């Protein structure tokens, strides 16, 4: 099943951040709430905007900060990148111990989607190769989060800002630093062309037959080179030495070789699944990295 | 589409831990009353079958271990219901929800917060199969995880953990505490019946690919409700009720597509395949998205 980290950390942090006839949400550490810059934009701005120029232009009573009921008093505000920070007078008592990363691609991460400022839902993403996120992001949800929690500590990764035309979405981390190639402008922007992770791959199977289910394993080996060809043919990415190290304790847990486990890839890379699924799915999954499915099983 | 859970904050601060002797589970702080699965009060050699009423007399307030964290709540009162233990605590849980216990229908969705040793360790999105089983993940120590809906503000807590059959399915309880299908809390093998595939979901589906105009698999004509079931049952699919029928009219609605029509667009897809084809880049028909679930991703 996939699985997100328990999101309450995160809402006790979300407010709603309004500028002008435009209305998004921020996240309130301490006493300074991070936002999209692209709040200050107008219809026409949004084209091609010249954040400096708009954000001078812009007083703090600008900013509408609503907490539920209250509104929090902007006694500042700045830019970073593509986050606009504002600070209020108030500090937030909810603030966890945290800290902002940025994730690499194949790295997971739990978004917290919220619209006005109030949390709806909580799902599991990875950062794909070419820096997109499949996720559910509608008109609105600007300014969710992407996190990780290691231990009471909350790591922020990513904050939204967009949508591209395929349906796929982009956003940057919390230094406000895109993933990706994108721009926040309201332009019909094209991604790279995406690759499936592979390490991934191998942790999803592994943990099919963590569960009893096992029809794709063969006897055949491989060379971690030879896998890493037909890989990149099928555009997959290579497997490093690392990756295969980060799959020791499936491999332990299991007694399959990694290399094994990489023979039983490329036959189904080379053959499909003929009808057959695994752990219920049609498609070989690549959203579990080898941490989510140990912490899992 | 995606499986997506609801924000798990409301009920990570309801969360505790109940410990009879050195066995722990998680309970559900509300109020002044938790409420967790009756054989926390078990040992070992009362697994296979307790006589839980004996195993109750016997017990006292003070041998209930009842903790938020490394903070004891002190047991003030104890009964029974069904298959939940209710302890009464001295302190009132101050984040307590707006809230309300509901028995869910097999085929709907809700959010499971998996729990060990009061600690939340992930939020996932579970559905309820017809055979009342629910395909979860649940480790040793996962027992009193429980199974919600928000809506608005209010809770809806609907499922709290029991046990694993030897498929690897889970069941358990409402918050009532009485059993989802014909189980029993012993720690006996238990079969489920067959499972059978979520026809309102399956249909909620349909709707979601017409409503991406992904609409190639809708047919000129429609069907009875009487004759769809029959159908349906042939291919192991669940027959549908008049709940179903109902919860499928907002999709309705907003494709201008009777419920009667979808049913027998999906009697053709059950009776001819898909042909090779896709809907919503998809050769399987998903059943774990309800109406509602469609409704909140669109
Ligand atoms: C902020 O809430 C919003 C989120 C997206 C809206 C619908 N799904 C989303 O993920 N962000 C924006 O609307 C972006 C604002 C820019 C100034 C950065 N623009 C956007 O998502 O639209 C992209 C676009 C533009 C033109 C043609 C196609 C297309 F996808």
């Amino acid at each position: 099943r996939k699985m997100a980290f328990p999101s309450g950390k995160v809402e006790g942090c979300m407010v709603q951040v309004t500028c002008g006839t435009t209305t998004l949400n921020g996240l309130w550490l301490d006493d300074v709430v991070y936002c999209p810059r692209h709040v200050i934009c107008t219809s026409e701005d949004m084209l091609n905007p010249n954040y400096e120029d708009l954000l001078i232009r812009k007083s703090n009573h600008n900013f509408l900060v609503q907490a539920g009921n209250v509104q929090l008093r902007v006694i500042g505000h700045s830019m970073q990148n593509c986050v606009l920070k504002l600070k209020v007078d108030t500090a937030n008592p909810k603030t966890p111990k945290y800290k902002f990363v940025r994730i690499q691609p194949g790295q997971t991460f739990s978004v917290l989607a919220c619209y006005n400022g109030s949390p709806s839902g909580v799902y599991q993403c990875a950062m794909r190769p070419n820096f997109t996120i499949k996720g559910s992001f509608l008109n609105g949800s600007c300014g969710s989060v992407g996190f990780n929690i290691d231990y009471d500590c909350v790591s922020f990764c990513y904050m939204h800002h967009m949508e591209l035309p395929t349906g796929v979405h982009a956003g940057t981390d919390l230094e406000g630093n895109f993933y990706g190639p994108f721009v926040d402008r309201q332009t019909a922007q094209a991604a790279g062309t995406d690759t499936t992770i592979t390490v991934n791959v191998l942790a999803w199977l592994y943990a099919a037959v963590i569960n009893g289910d096992r029809w794709f394993l063969n006897r055949f080996t491989t060379t971690l080179n030879d896998f890493n060809l037909v890989a990149m043919k099928y555009n997959y990415e290579p497997l490093t030495q690392d990756h295969v190290d980060i799959l020791g304790p499936l491999s332990a847990q299991t007694g399959i070789a990694v290399l094994d486990m990489c023979a039983s890839l490329k036959e189904l890379l080379q053959n499909g699944m003929n009808g057959r699924t695994i752990l219920g799915s049609a498609l070989l999954e690549d959203e579990f990295t080898p941490f989510d499915v140990v912490r899992q099983c």
